[PDB]
């Protein structure tokens, strides 16, 4: 239940066909992980692996490198104050988290030795044979840690910098950000309620309030996280531009700033597979578009020729299937997104993660809305134009066993029948999935005799994926795009996702404690790239619920009215956005007052670190004599009345000359 | 030609009424003028004031000020680095221009006792004689910079900055912004020529047009004048708040950063006359429109009627009376503008600069676009609606002297005349009219016969009003906003708006130059709040100029066309300024690399200023003599393989083992 002190776990499998090599790369491997001061020990890993063991014995050597990131902090504005001790006399001003000491190793173990480190990256290095660097997972803080969020209802702050202290900033800016939009939801929930009771199908006005909401709800978050920025002292770090190990360059040029000659790469060659998105992006667009299309005649066609013989619950089987498959697609669709953005050569890892999630968002936005706007946008409006595929259906399905009403109404079928089934497929392929296969895989199953479970728990974790909590910020992202653009055709949306983020912050929870090996903790000031996708869904869904309000509610389409809506809404998106930030600005957030208090305090400290007439007088009879050394008419006209008096009684008599005059 | 180095000179009037009263504040000003290390020197001024003139006599107080307000500037994150010298060393490394010299001795005439200097601010303290506080105006400066600026073309940086370091940084910045926007008006004038030959009137290509130009000018302004606050050492002084003299207050409540108990006031007070703002503003709204609205009905009842006798010029004529009468209406509107904004207790100059900048700007937008809304949105799509105004008209006329055909092309001769006769008025009210003011006042015009004409200037200068910079902000704003939003009704507006700016660049410095007394040099790291005002106007113009062309170009008005029309730009306008956003991010201008190589070349000297197996054996022998003393399992797991070639050559068997099984 307890780790032997571990603090990371190296897997470097040794496979038969390249064994002496892989021999002198692990003699290599430990040489390089002792000259940095890591006390190594190796055990056996299963199918020829050898996982070695570090830590750091030498406290001295530990602290002396947190010294140096944190003056590597101070230096980048991340630290109100510097650390002031070269002695480790600050690590008992500020404490080390677990989060920040495993950082600290595994930047030991990446950083190269111009950084003052071993690295050992696999694909980059000579270090082919090194599969995975991962820290452990302390199990009696994950029981506790599941027990205790299972238990309780709400989360408070203490939960998340729980969290927070041992599995680093990111990890705990994604509970955050569950638990902040949790919160939020329950305002459209209950008015989504209200609108589904009383204002009847298609309200205009739950489109107008949804567009408040997620204004109000991204404005407050983007307010929130530069306060728990400010709190976790994590502010401002993605101004830090980490290296990417895999960047390949060509020359090493001029320095920007520091002094340093840094790698560079020749853009011309970056922005031509860059451009390698736009062909494959309209491809993907026609291809799942025609799927799309496919299966919406093939729903409409078998509609209209069974006429509902069981029900018509079975009428939309085809968009359920599609949604069902959806995931399968999706995933050679990340695959083939990854390594597009992998071959595409990025200098840091900030830009490389930021592409990554502009293509994934971009891929996951279609896959996940196409089939809703094929159904509101081109069906609803004017549905004649998917007639030859009607007529080739019957052509097919005559030969193959030997009116059309479009109803408006039907988008509130198909955006229930959307949300449930991908409810259920979702949890069924997050967590109930790999539920039975961890209970398959411990169904289907010497070493020192008193280390023999350790041994056991860490070869079982090495065969686990390493946690990415961009599918979790995904996953999020587009069920507030299905809130923002798609609560007025099925206003229980919110109540229905609502049950499933109190489900989803303990079940995303449940995933890190044993669904994976636990993640290396990085630090980040913000969910980074994401706001723009909230931003980008909060205003196409002012757009779109207010133009799907005014197509479904529907006489004639007047295109005047449409017009008119969507015109309306925007800008009320826009005054509204606008009325926010400007009340956002007023609020006062403690952690700016504190930040800014601490270093006017330190530099106030720094600052008290650092008769008249005579002197009047003095100087000009300093310059008396320089005259009378010797430019004079100046000279006479200041040493005319030289001292104070003197003026004080001549503009005395002077104003008893202007009474006379 | 030249002073006598003179710095500052007070005014002092000393009426007869309280004659003695004023004598006491005039020994109790000289004394505070005389603590603070002044060098004073009277002299008479007519109608029975007293021009005292004041100088630092003392060169070591004034370097020692000097370091105090760098210290003060260093505190607040405006200067890079500070000026590490208590002595005055610095003051070689970095000179003192004659702005900041100015601007010191001013904040030493100014600030109170707290401060460090003789507050003797007009009527906050009991100092209700002292009439002005002003510096001089070098002549020998002044002739040659007109002359300098009216023989070039062009005008190179060195040029505002010779402005800058003699008028302080904001005459320096509306020079700066008087330049640059002159320089980008040579683009929309060069397309309006060609719109105004090639396309015909009213064409959409131009309406996109501007409003791209509008975009790409405004944000590149707002890079370069980042740029221009990095390099004049100007960067962050928005954040340095400036208590305004004529605060009142209550209490003086707790700290909020410093440790200085601050001085409130009750914002409920405020709030219950910033509503004053709200009648007042639908007030001369409706005022203005009913004026507006009174003269657009008496030219068309005049031109029907008249049936144009003399010239379809003559028709005009009341809205040529209406622009010559809007600087005098506009007078007391601005009076009672201005009052209403004092009335409304602000706390610091900022805020109380910026609420006069928006009370300001709303009534000059509305007394300069509300007749050309009224001739493009109003009479335009429906007149019928003032047939009771010309029936009246007609029916006043009839008993005075004892078919409307509303033209679409109504609004270019309308906008025509209003651009002519407003560079007109506005060319006689802004020089001519004060040049002959000067030159009336020249032809009806003892005290030592060395000094007397240096006297004589000064006297005469006291009589100047202090040169406003936010007049040539509005009315440069207006002009932008005249370009921005109805250049598609009269596309030579912008050649017009062209030379009028080349002649503005010389006349508003011939303004300052001999109509003005020299401004108190502020500091400012922006124009501040105009920044919103052109970023509206140019929003606004997208949507104005696609309805224009629309409503001009005109069949019946189909309402389809119109709101797509107004959408279509509006998405463009969004469109292009992520697009230039995202441009200008990317072009690294060379301030920010500076300062933040500055910045880290100072915290790396700061940086400055701050075997391997043999260490891990011995903490490993260390932990071992403290288990032999005595958490011993893991004890035992590490002191296994202690040395790092045991490590080796265990790891190296276990490799031989696994490749046995
Ligand atoms: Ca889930
Ligand atoms: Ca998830
Ligand atoms: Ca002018
Ligand atoms: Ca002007």
């Amino acid at each position: 239940e307890s780790n032997f002190g571990v603090d990371f776990v190296i897997h470097y499998k040794v496979p038969a066909a390249e064994r002496d090599e892989a021999e002198a790369g692990f003699v290599q491997l430990i040489r390089a992980l002792t000259t940095v001061g890591l006390a190594t020990e190796v055990r056996h890993g299963e199918n020829e692996s050898l996982l070695v063991f570090v830590k750091v014995a030498s406290p001295d050597l530990f602290a002396k490198q947190v010294y140096r990131a944190r003056l590597g902090d101070w230096l980048h504005g991340v630290r109100v104050s510097a650390p002031h001790n070269d002695i480790a006399q600050a690590l008992q001003d500020e404490p080390v988290v677990e989060a920040e000491r495993l950082r600290l190793i595994y930047l030991m173990i990446t950083k190269p030795h111009n950084e003052g480190g071993a690295g050992v990256t696999p694909t980059n290095a000579k270090w082919k044979h090194v599969e995975s660097i991962f820290p452990l997972h302390s199990h009696s803080f994950n029981k506790e840690w599941i027990k205790k969020w299972s238990s309780k209802y709400t989360l408070e702050q203490t939960d998340i910098d729980n969290i927070r202290d041992k599995f680093g900033e990111s990890v705990a800016f994604y509970f955050a950000f569950l638990r902040s939009y949790f919160r939020f939801l329950v305002i459209p929930s209950a008015f989504g309620f209200g609108a589904w009771l009383l204002l009847g199908q298609f309200s205009y006005l739950y489109a107008l309030l949804c567009g408040l909401w997620s204004v109000v709800f991204f404005e407050y978050w983007k307010k929130q996280e530069v306060d728990l920025a400010v709190q976790w002292g994590v502010r401002g770090v993605s101004s830090i531009q980490q290296s990417r190990p895999e960047f390949e360059w060509e020359h090493e040029a001029e320095d920007p700033i520091t002094g340093e000659p840094v790698k560079v790469y020749p853009p011309m060659k970056r922005v031509k597979t860059q451009l390698l998105q736009i062909p494959f992006a309209l491809a993907c667009v026609v291809a799942l578009g025609a799927l799309i299309v496919t299966c919406n005649s093939l729903e409409v066609f078998i509609n209209e020729v069974y006429s509902g013989p069981g029900k018509q619950y079975l009428g939309f089987l085809p968009t359920i299937f599609l949604v069902i498959g959806t995931p399968t697609i999706s995933g050679v669709l990340m695959g083939a997104a990854e390594k597009l953005n992998a071959m595409e050569n990025y200098a840091t890892v900030d830009a490389h993660d930021a592409a990554l999630i502009q293509k994934q968002f971009v891929l996951n936005f279609m896959t996940s809305y196409m089939a809703l706007f094929f159904t509101a946008f081109v069906y609803i409006p004017f549905g004649h134009i998917l007639h030859p595929f009607l007529n080739f259906w019957r052509a097919t399905a005559q030969t193959l066993t030997f009116e059309f009403q479009i109803n408006p109404a039907r988008i509130s079928n198909q955006m229930f029948y959307f949300t449930v089934t991908a409810q259920i497929v979702n949890f069924a392929t997050e967590v109930v999935v790999p539920y039975i296969k961890q209970q398959a895989f411990q169904k289907a199953k010497e070493d020192h005799e008193e280390e023999a479970e350790f041994l056991q728990r860490v070869r079982e974790e090495c065969t686990l994926e390493e946690y990415d909590v961009s599918g979790d910020y995904r996953e999020m992202v587009m069920q507030f795009g299905y809130v923002a653009m798609f609560s007025v055709a099925w206003p229980l949306a919110a109540c229905c996702f609502l049950v499933n983020n109190w489900v989803e912050l303990r079940s995303d929870a449940l995933k890190i404690a044993i669904s994976s090996r636990r993640p290396i903790p990085w630090r980040t000031d913000s969910i980074g790239p994401w706001l723009t996708a909230l931003s980008f869904l909060s205003w196409l869904g002012s757009i779109t619920s207010s133009a799907i309000v005014y197509l479904c509610s529907n006489s004639p389409l007047k295109a005047w009215g449409l017009l008119l809506s969507i015109l309306f809404a925007e800008h009320f998106y826009l005054v509204v956005q606008l009325a926010v930030r400007f009340v956002l600005s007023k609020l006062d957030s403690p952690g700016l007052q504190k930040e800014r208090k601490e270093r006017f305090q330190t530099k106030k400290r720094l600052l008290q670190e650092n008769e008249h007439s005579e002197k009047i007088t003095r100087e000009a009879l300093e310059e008396e004599a320089r005259q009378a050394s010797i430019g004079t008419p100046e000279e006479m006209f200041w040493q005319r009345q030289r001292g104070m008096q003197e003026t004080i009684e001549i503009g005395r008599r002077m104003i008893e000359q202007q009474l006379a005059a």
